């Protein structure tokens, strides 16, 4: 079985870069709308005994992409493809996992019964926003990671990283912080709301970093640099692998005192880009690159959770 | 267990006929969007325990209306309602019930593993376009049937209705014609496209009228209605249980020799009624409704095949 | 994996057939019955870690067969073969796709089950009545058409076949006629029944081919014959994927006005081809043998949808 | 809901016998045979929100019986029944419960898991071969013994059954007959094969009743009751729950020194019983209709195991 | 249906009182060990049709009880009870809901897994270490809160608890600890550990008060009390639902700081509590025995979220 | 696809001897338990793309060794191992393998549908209590016998084997010595209780060979050992595949009159054989080799059912 690499509508150019960094075109797939506005699919070349990758990221119009995928799995698992994986940057529905005191859906089991029932046999996605979502699915779910990606910023970046402070916006994610101190060596300073803020750790004089793995309506990191400015910190910067950057977040964004916002490119860019100057974006094409390869290959893959391929 | 009637987005006026048919109020639920547009959905009443059934046609934003549909569907299921039956007036995907030459997905065998892995116990619909659909699910599925409905329409509105012709616009659907016609005792006139069309079955100087299962683009039944009008017929009446009108639909039948364009309201109708004067509008809430109740009380659905209730 | 070909007892001839086109001999099977009629199944080789292909038309004494190969599947499956294939020319139970009024069930669905949960990973057949089937289950399914034998055969014997006519007996197949006549670049007439049959297409003084999927009593091909024969067609012809032949058939053949009734050989044609002259058969084994090839080794089964091998 | 009871086409008495016992009906279903002799089933009546109990038997034409069997489980199950039980009082291929060392299939798991997808609720058989059949379900499976019914025949027409012996056949299944022993307070004296017999348990001038679930070719009890007869014991006796007596049965039965051969009517009689005259039938109608019954009030099945009602 | 409670060997008084509390005798079950310390289970009473529920506890040797469940449900399941509940106080493997970086099982998934193939239909546990196993099931899961019982005890125990403190020992619980803060109206000090602890919020001459999940080991409260002794607090107590207690923690309770130690009766404590004086115990089986009445009626479960019964 | 050899806790030294027969390193994995007895299991190394085995029985702490077995399944599974097989000598809950009149759990039924839910694709086991538990299982079950490792002791550790006699201890295995006594060419005298034992079969002056799948109480074998040596045997042997030797086992081997008492090494015996002098045991080491190497390469694994490697 070979690879074949297959783009949804959602995501286009990360799907190219994957495909470029394995020396392989995407395969041939028309991927429209019928006039009343349901998925067209039709997949342009055989996959019969093929390592099918569908690449498609939970961004944009998510119902559409999301529909698209499923559509796209069942016809590559109809046509007798060997194996088909969904590489699914940022997963959609994925803050919807639990309940917690509503009558309200768990979406993000829903999604991911939805994909095994399309047929997806394995799924690649990058910094869930819960890791318990991989306890969602029966099949193989790879959760991948951007840190040795923000990590390699930083330090080619922000030029008294030695000195820095990593400080977490909300209590729940302190343990990405926590492992990113960790290997740089520095301070975690934390953030906490009660309108107000709770700081702990030396800001003061320094460089702040807000680390996260989202921004949807950029709410939550600029009320966490609005504290951590209060407290005297020389810059502050934030970091986060999926830039949703919905609503408001572009004015806000715009409004705040970040020296810069840094996004991974899970989710296009370019159109956001256009309206603020002070977004930047880390490529983690390479990552997913080198997971799909070696998933391919049968070679370990959380050999990426601390090296730069 | 009482009967919960719930609304999705997609036909709230068609849920609200049902709900006052049956004597009930709708169930509170909120159905909206988050900022990135992820959908939300809350269920603002205890179902444990209920019979659960909500309604929400395929039209519209179609991927957006079937997540809603799946989502509320895992809600309702995980707090613990009875039993939960997907009200579909008209199926989404129905049309790609088949391969056929094409590695093409089947879309509505992909829907109908997602209906039963969210948690639908039973399936209602309507007019299915193809009743091998029912196939494609391991739990019941009623399709209900507009024919009576279109009956009393034609004896009702059509002055000349034991002299009209009963016309097939595809050689696919005639099976529909020539019950109609066998209920009204009436010939069935067929048309077929060899750009050009072939119709048998004297039309000159009666009424024709086409009854197809849905008019999208309406390029099927605007071929069929100019095939006829060569043919001598004095007026031409097109009748579907549903309207989906996309596209160009409402132009061509403006410009077309209709003299009525029948529709059920298994999809709203009134914006496309503004835009086009010989719209019609059959009203089947009540063929619903009674489906629903049946169902409920144990009483036979199939009486419902043949009489208006 | 190598392939292996076992053959139920239905058609034992046509799997010898694939089995020399692929340089196989047949495995070794007992398959006999009990004393009490209960089906008996021995696989006399291992089949460990081996691609496995099952040969059993749907016919003769069917729920045996059925049975037969239901059973077969399963000693295979059990057996740790590496992947079992159901190779099923004439698929049972075809004809009862869908309930459409009646309380009545869809056997074809209950019959892909039965081969889903006995352990089939892949079924191949051949011109099934609704290729909705193909969604009835949920493992990738092959259906092949007979249509390239059919069309050099039509080529190979019969001499005015650039002026004949390809004729669909009733409404419901005539996809399969306009796919030959566009093939063949001819006229596809066509018939229906209204006691009368009306046609619409010139056949006088023409050779009128019906194309069918299958002739069970022949009451279809030989009431479209009759029809053909009122308007003038110096010769009828009759073509057919399946000729099954059952009750009264044979009689009605002999009676009738065929030129020539081709069938194909998915189901055994001997015994009626002693009783009725004008019965020919064309040989699919090819077909099915590169149908099965092209599986095992991952190249393009489509292809075998427009080219004769 | 109420009881609702179907025959297939099997049993058609002993399901009268179960109906009348119940005060009901046999429900409205058209069983008989296309053209083709493939099934055709038809529910004549409403079953929606009903209790559906299907009686047949695996007897006679095994094959076509369990596939109509299946096909009524379907249909009743697709129109909304809200419970379906097969009621089977003879499991088909019970007898093929493993594999051993052959490489065979286990047809009883796979008539199981037919069952189960067919979309029965609950089993309920009579004298499983083995009643480890019952974890091929993961159904509940209600297995009915003819203990009782035997223990009342045997004191009502063995004059000397205080001192009789209860003797197996074969070693396998001796439980039934020291089940058996212990309620009359009798020896249970056994007999296995070396083509020589043994047996432990003095027979000499007295009855001898060999006890076995089924009797297919009688092999197995003509063998036993040759050895008896050796033995010295004045008469020998045979009874039995399946009598199946397919083959060369009824001449061994007729050749051999059997006072009679008792069997239950699980299987129906009539016409070996006309070829036969120490045929003698033991109604167990009574124990089905109570099970029917006390499963559908959520009554004690297992009361029945030591009563007869 | 009749509410029929059987309890497991793990927590036989809690079952006692949620019995009591319903009006209810314990169901007859044997629940031991043969000879080779398989579990042996017998069912002493017919459930046929009943709602059956199950209670057990993670606690003591977890993997014999977690067992014990598992084989209760599959024999009540399978002698057709109607609805089968595993009622978990303390649900086990609940730890080891997530991979995050190791080469490790998702254990709460597997035994989500178990408990849903053995048959259980429904789930009731109390405070589960993460909400998201919710999603770990396709059963409904009502997941009970001690947060009603916990205010109750602090507004019943504590003079100064209008000015105390509740205080998270981990940054991940601190949910729990905003949602207990805002329902007393009381400020939420946050503790977490850089061997060194950083604490916000003024603790100084008040009463401090721990709220967690569970105390396995106590080594997060003993660690987190010695910070908050470090700055001043009169008093401090520690409030969890779960007292599991193993290994060390006892002698570490002991020579800690605490007022009191207050844990739920979701595991026995009866054995600890006589080495560790400060213990003291919440009755919770009102909240249970309510939830076990509301699902058997169909009432409102999430009434319980905020209401003492 | 290489293979890699884990060993559960409960048989290192039988994992290790299958390991260096296949010229293997055993897997680096932890398998441990946290403070409060729960399982840990951790896989040192990846098991991405290989076919993993492994190595556990059902002997020691069964409930701890299952579910370890079940959690290490569950981790290779979710870590992307291609095949995972539970290499199962002695099959745990294999006696509860059915009801037969009790409000019951069918365990074993239980344990393969935990095994299979775990994600096992493949079982292999040795001398199953019951050959039906092979359908209790959807996957592949390699049920190997100990009988060509037994049939090579007795020839070659008891001098008269030729006049010996094989002797079965209940009714129930008698198939065993059958097939053994077949194979040596000598008698099969058989055992069974009326607290009195019944023998038939000359076993005076020779040598009588007990011949059981498992000896847990040796109550079983006990009585037999005395039935036989009233009737004169010169010596008495047992010889079993499972040597579990629970509760009061290894005194009545000591006051039993056992020539010797031989056991595979399914479970490990160093420590009743400290206790016991005339336990001899079996190495089956080879065989399970030769199985894991035979699955893995495609080669036939029945084979083994009659030669020793
Ligand atoms: N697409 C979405 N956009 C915005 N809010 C969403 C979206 N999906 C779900 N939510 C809601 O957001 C909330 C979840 O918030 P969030 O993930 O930030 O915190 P949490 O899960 O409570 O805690 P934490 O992640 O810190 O452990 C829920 O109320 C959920 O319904
Ligand atoms: N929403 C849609 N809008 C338009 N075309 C669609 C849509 N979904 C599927 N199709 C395409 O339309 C075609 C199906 O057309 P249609 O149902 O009219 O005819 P058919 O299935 O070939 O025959 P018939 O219904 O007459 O038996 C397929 O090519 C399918 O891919
Ligand atoms: N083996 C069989 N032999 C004869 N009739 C059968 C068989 N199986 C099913 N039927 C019945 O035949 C009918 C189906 O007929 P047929 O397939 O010719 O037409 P259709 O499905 O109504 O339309 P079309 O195939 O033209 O779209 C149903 O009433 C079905 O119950
Ligand atoms: N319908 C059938 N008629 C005859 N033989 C059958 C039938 N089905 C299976 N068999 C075969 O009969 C054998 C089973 O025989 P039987 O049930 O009498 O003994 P057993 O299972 O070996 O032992 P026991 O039942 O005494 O414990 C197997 O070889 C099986 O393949
Ligand atoms: N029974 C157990 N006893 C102790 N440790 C366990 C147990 N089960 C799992 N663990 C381990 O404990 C760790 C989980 O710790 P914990 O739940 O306290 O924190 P977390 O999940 O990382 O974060 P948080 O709960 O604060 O969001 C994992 O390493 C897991 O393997
Ligand atoms: N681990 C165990 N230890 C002891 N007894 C057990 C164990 N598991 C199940 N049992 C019980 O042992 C009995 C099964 O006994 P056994 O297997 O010896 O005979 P059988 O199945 O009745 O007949 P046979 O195996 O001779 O055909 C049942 O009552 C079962 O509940
Ligand atoms: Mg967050
Ligand atoms: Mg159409
Ligand atoms: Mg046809
Ligand atoms: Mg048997
Ligand atoms: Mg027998
Ligand atoms: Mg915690
Ligand atoms: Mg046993
Ligand atoms: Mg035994």
């Amino acid at each position: 079985p070979n690879i074949k690499i297959f783009s949804g509508s959602s995501h286009q150019d990360l799907s190219q870069k994957i495909a470029d960094r394995l020396g392989l075109e995407l395969g041939k797939v028309v991927t429209k709308k019928f006039s009343n506005q349901e998925t067209c699919v039709e997949i342009g070349e055989s996959v019969r005994g093929e390592d099918v990758y569908i690449v498609q990221s939970g961004c944009g119009e998510i119902n559409d992409n999301l529909m698209e995928l499923l559509i796209m799995i069942n016809a590559c698992k109809i046509a007798s493809a060997s194996r088909v994986t969904a590489v699914i940057p940022c997963f959609p529905y994925a803050r919807q996992d639990k309940k917690d005191k509503s009558r309200a859906p768990i979406s993000a089991k829903l999604v991911a019964n939805m994909l095994s029932v399309a047929g997806a046999d394995h799924i690649i996605t990058m910094d869930l926003h819960a890791s318990q979502i991989q306890g969602f699915f029966d099949i193989p779910v790879d959760n991948l990671y951007a840190e040795p990606a923000v990590l390699k910023w930083i330090r080619e970046n922000i030029s008294e990283w030695r000195n820095c402070t990593i400080v977490s916006p909300d209590a729940g994610g302190a343990k990405r912080v926590t492992s990113i101190a960790d290997r740089l060596n520095v301070d975690f300073a934390l953030i906490h709301k009660e309108d107000r803020m709770v700081l702990v750790g030396d800001v003061k004089d320094r460089v702040a970093i807000l680390v996260d793995d989202m921004a949807d309506t950029c709410g939550t990191i600029c009320h966490a640099a609005d504290k951590l400015l209060s407290a005297g910190a020389t810059r502050v910067y934030a970091i986060l692998t999926h830039g949703i950057f919905s609503g408001p977040a572009i004015s806000r964004i715009n409004n705040a005192c970040f020296e810069a916002v840094v996004v991974t490119n899970t989710i296009p860019q370019e159109d956001k880009m256009k309206h603020c100057s002070k977004i930047q974006v880390i490529d983690i094409s390479m990552i997913l690159a080198e997971a799909i390869r070696r998933t391919h290959n049968g070679e370990s893959v959380s050999y990426l959770f601390s090296h730069v391929p």
